[PDB]
DNA sequence: GGATGGGTACCATATTGGTACAAAGGG
DNA sequence: CCTTTGTACCAATATGGTACCCATCC
C-alpha cells in the first residue's frame, strides 16, 4: 500500500487547498475543496490516492483530465488528519493552514451559509482573501474594506523522508534522453522545475541526491529547476535512490525506460549503431510520445 | 420556502518536456 | 580529437485554480 509522505510529496506537488464563496440570493455559501488533478492516463494513480483517503470524495473524468475533489466537511477531516501528521513542505502548506482555520471554523458554526452581516464570514472572506488567487472581484465589490489576514511564512523546510522525494517527483519530475542533431550522441537528465517562490526548497534537493546543480528555467526567473547530467551520478545516486523508493504512476515507465538507456550507456553501447538505433527507439515512445 | 451535494464548464500559468551547442577534460 | 556536461532556449499545455446550476434533502 501506499506510503503517507509519498502522498504528501504528490501533493505538494499536484494538490490544492480550496475555499470558494458563492452568493446564493442574500446569503453566502463557504465552498471548500481538496483537489488533484491530472492527464487522464494517470486515473490509475488517482484511484490509488483515493483509496488511501478511505475512498472519500469523487473522481470525475473528461476525456483528456480526470479530477479527484473532496467537498463535503465530514470527508475533509480525514484529508486533514493526513497533513497534520504528514506536512506539506512548499509553500502550499501555507495555503493548507488557511485552509484548515476555515475548517475550524465551519465546524465551529456546524453550518455553511452566512448573511452578509456574520462575524464569521468575515473572518473567513479575509482568510480566503490571503490563499490562492485570493477574492474574485465579485467579492471585493461586496465587501471592499475587507483586510486579508498574514499569509504563513513556510521557511527552511527539510526534506522529511525519500518517500516524499518519490511522490514529489512522481508530480513534477522529468526523465529525458537527449540525442544530438548531427544523431551521433546520446546524454541523460533528470530535471525538477518549481516556482521561483521556493527557490529555497529545490536548491537543498542538491543536498538531497548529492549530486547535480541548480539553474533557472527562463529569462523571467520566475521559475528554476533542478538538474542532474552527470552520468556517474545519474548511474550511481538517482538510479539507485528510485529503485528503492519507487516513483508511480506512468512516469514509473518513463524512469523505467530511462533505466534501460541508462544501462547501456553503462555498457558502451550508445557508442554502437544498433545500441544507437535501441536508444532512439526507446526515446520516441516515451514520455508525450507513450503509446 | 431554504440548505447542501455534486456534476461539469471555464480560466491562467507553472510546469511539461523538447531541442541545442560550446567548453570542458581526459590519455 | 572526441565525447560528456553545464547551460541555454522556449512553445504550449497539463496542471492548479474558480464558477454555476439544479436535484434532492430537512
Ligand atoms: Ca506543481
Ligand atoms: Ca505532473
Amino acid at each position: 500500500s501506499i506510503n503517507p509522505w509519498f502522498v504528501t510529496g504528490f501533493t505538494d506537488a499536484e494538490g490544492s487547498f480550496m475555499i470558494h464563496l458563492e452568493k446564493n440570493k442574500d446569503k453566502w455559501r463557504v465552498r471548500p475543496t481538496f483537489q488533484i488533478k491530472l492527464d487522464i492516463r494517470d486515473k490509475s494513480l488517482l484511484e490509488e490516492i483515493k483509496n488511501y483517503f478511505n475512498n472519500t470524495g469523487s473522481i470525475n473524468t473528461s476525456n483528456k483530465e480526470c479530477v479527484y475533489k473532496v467537498r463535503s466537511l465530514k470527508d475533509i477531516s480525514i484529508i486533514i488528519s493526513h497533513f497534520d501528521k504528514y506536512n506539506l513542505i512548499t509553500q502550499k502548506k501555507a495555503d493548507f493552514e488557511l485552509f484548515k482555520k476555515i475548517i475550524n471554523k465551519l465546524n465551529s458554526q456546524e453550518h455553511l451559509s452566512y448573511e452578509v452581516g456574520a462575524t464569521v464570514l468575515q473572518e473567513i472572506i479575509s482568510i480566503r482573501a490571503s490563499m490562492n488567487l485570493g477574492l474574485s472581484s465579485s467579492v471585493k465589490e461586496d465587501f471592499p474594506h475587507i483586510i486579508p489576514s498574514n499569509r504563513p511564512l513556510i521557511e527552511n523546510m527539510n526534506i522529511p523522508h525519500p518517500e516524499w522525494m518519490a511522490g514529489f517527483v512522481s508530480g513534477e519530475g522529468s526523465f529525458s534522453v537527449y540525442t544530438t542533431s548531427d544523431d551521433k550522441y546520446v546524454s541523460l537528465s533528470f530535471r525538477v522545475s518549481q516556482h521561483n517562490k521556493d527557490k529555497q526548497l529545490l536548491k537543498s534537493f542538491v543536498d538531497f541526491f548529492g549530486c547535480g546543480g541548480f539553474n533557472y528555467h527562463n529569462k523571467g526567473n520566475k521559475a528554476v529547476i533542478f538538474v542532474t547530467r552527470k552520468f556517474e551520478d545519474i548511474n550511481d545516486k538517482i538510479i539507485p535512490l528510485f529503485n528503492e523508493y519507487k516513483i508511480k504512476g506512468v512516469k514509473y515507465k518513463d524512469f523505467k525506460d530511462w533505466s534501460k538507456v541508462a544501462k547501456m550507456i553503462e555498457s558502451k553501447s550508445h557508442l554502437t549503431t544498433n545500441g544507437y538505433k535501441e536508444i532512439c527507439k526507446i526515446k520516441e515512445n516515451m514520455n508525450s510520445y507513450r503509446k
